[PDB]
């Protein structure tokens, strides 16, 4: 009122935006010193500035001029720089930012929160659904499976920024939920995490051992089956390296789909894990004849 961040970690961070007659419209990154930054930071109630950037997206835009370090002191400007050029960026003080550490892939670990330049973790006390969906939704990876509690992932080190978090559910972001501070009634081995329905797990049963058997892989909180159409080389030769068994020996033939849905992937042979593919969960174009693609590995007891 009359500026704003969008498209950043959190409401005190992001691209700079200034209010006009029209639309909003993105800030100059020319004449974007910290004086500016510090204006802005302190005028939406972000404390002070830590650091200003200069990003590049892939008539005339509006700038801000500041003789001073005050919102007072500011003065915006109709046309004074390039339209398609490079954006202004500024993260304040009161930032907050989040992330999921050693879950075996995206969207899965232990649930870590940035709080005056410092990452901490969250304690299990009062944590169930309706916390983790808060998390799973401002990171974009839909509605939350399983609200863990301590020690299911790796625990963590340093601060406990939250004892206890009280979601209602509708919260935008984790910070906005109200909770407890880290008061020392908490202690690392009851760090927090979360599984969205946007992570993938992968594991193979019915074989001799873990390196041999169906392929099966947890997308949207329920274990599903992989389509053998679309089941060469490439795609076993990223699984079993994934797993940890090797390069792949055989794909014997399938059984019947007997599980929540069905899964494609189509893999060039270098990708480090199945998500990084190209795939299509639920395709009836793709996978209808098809069969529970398998697979056996390596170093499987079998082979
Ligand atoms: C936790 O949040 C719910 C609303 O989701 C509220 O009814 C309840 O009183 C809160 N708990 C405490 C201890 O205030």
């Amino acid at each position: 009122l009359p500026v704003r961040l969008t498209n950043g970690s959190s409401s005190c961070s992001g691209t700079v935006e200034v209010r006009l007659e029209a639309s909003w419209e993105p800030a100059c990154g020319a004449l974007w010193d910290s004086r500016a930054a510090e204006a802005v930071c302190r005028a939406l109630g972000c404390g002070g500035a830590e650091a200003a950037s200069q990003l590049a997206p892939p008539a005339g835009a509006p700038a801000l001029l500041c003789s001073g370090a005050e919102w007072r002191l500011c003065e915006v400007v109709e046309h004074a720089c390039r339209s398609d050029g490079r954006r202004a960026r500024v993260t304040c003080a009161e930032n907050r930012a989040l992330r999921l550490v050693d879950g075996g892939g995206a969207c899965a670990g232990r649930v870590e929160m940035l709080e005056h330049g410092e990452w901490g973790s969250v304690c299990d006390d009062t944590w169930d659904l309706e916390d983790a969906h808060v998390v799973c939704r401002q990171l974009g990876c839909g509605w939350a499976v399983q609200a863990l509690p301590g020690l299911h992932f790796t625990p963590g080190r340093g601060p406990i920024h939250r004892d206890q978090v009280n979601c209602s559910g509708a919260e935008a972001y984790l910070w906005d939920c109200p909770g407890l501070p880290g008061q020392h009634y908490c202690g690392h081995k009851e760090d927090a995490g979360v599984v969205c329905s946007e992570h993938q797990s992968w594991r193979l049963t019915g074989g001799a051992d873990r390196c041999e058997g169906q392929v099966e892989v947890h997308f949207r909180g329920v274990w599903n089956t992989v389509c053998d159409s679309e089941w060469y080389p490439s795609e076993a030769k990223v699984l079993c390296q994934s797993l940890g068994c090797g390069t792949a020996v055989e794909r014997p033939k399938g059984l019947p789909h007997s599980l929540s849905g069905r899964m494609y992937y189509s893999c060039n042979g270098e990708e480090l894990t199945l998500s990084n593919c190209s795939w299509r969960f639920n395709n009836s174009n793709l996978c209808s004849q098809s069969l529970a693609a398998r697979v056996l590995c390596s170093a499987s007891r079998g082979h």
